[PDB]
């Protein structure tokens, strides 16, 4: 079924990255991300008919393979200090179902952020170092920046936006704990207001931008939720949502 390399490993500036994933729990369609902040799910790898493995938003510097729609597996030779992550299998069908993400991988090349609090937070010394292609891929997805953390689990509201002209839904989720990520629910814009389970979605028009209600929350950095769109097909448009928070009091 649905499962990633369950082997366990780090790697080191350019030093090797074993991954493999199978495909057999009655999805139609196999999706590839990464946890990777900044835009929180990193889409690199897409599978859904055999033979395709290679269409997330920046594949370069991995190497996957997909000899048979129910067997996979990729891997890479030369990682950069800021580019490794969690590699998250994710496999469902089509309409409205949960990714069901399986046993991922999560490796990490060079890095420790220990002790830097006295230092400059930019290594002029080779590795990379901006170069050709400093900004480009546009954005729709828009969910307001900055996240916060409330006292205890109390409520808290979200904000989306958009610049598709031929959106159907957005099925709001990502992850709550920190590596098992899950659908929550599916709106659609359509009736201005909506409720599944126990929080509300709104539409403002004068903005132009979705925003929703959650009430009843539980600590343990509280949940992150993400706001992409799906009226395409075989194609999801997420803009890092947001990582709400519980104060540590």
């Amino acid at each position: 079924a649905v499962t990633q390399s369950p082997r366990n490993k780090v790697a080191v500036t350019g030093g090797k990255v074993t991954l493999s994933c199978n495909q057999t729990n009655n999805h139609n369609n196999m999706y590839w991300y990464r946890q990777d902040t900044g835009h929180g799910l990193r889409l690199i790898h897409y599978s859904y008919g055999a033979g395709s493995t290679e269409k997330g938003d920046i594949p370069d510097g991995y190497k996957a393979s997909r000899p048979s729609q129910e067997n996979f597996s990729l891997i890479l030779e030369l990682a950069t200090p800021s580019q490794t992550s969690v590699y998250f299998c994710a496999s469902g069908g089509q309409g409205r179902a949960e990714q069901f993400f399986g046993p991922g991988t999560r490796l990490t090349v060079l890095g420790s952020d220990y002790k830097d609090d006295d230092d400059k937070r930019s290594g002029g010394g080779g590795s990379g170092g901006g170069g050709s292609g400093g900004s480009g891929a546009q954005q729709q997805v828009r969910q307001s920046p900055q996240s916060l953390t409330v006292w205890e689990g109390e409520t808290t509201i979200l904000n989306c936006s958009y610049e598709d002209s031929t959106f159907d839904y957005f099925p709001w989720y990502r992850q709550f704990p920190g590596k098992s990520p899950a659908l929550l629910i599916a709106i659609s814009l359509v009736s201005n207001k909506k409720e599944d389970g126990r929080f509300t979605i709104f539409f403002n028009k004068r903005e132009k931008k979705l925003s929703l209600h959650i009430t009843d929350s539980q600590p343990g950095d509280s949940a992150t939720y993400f706001c992409a769109a799906t009226g395409s097909f075989n194609k999801l448009t997420f803009g890092a949502g947001t990582r709400l928070a519980v104060s540590p009091y």
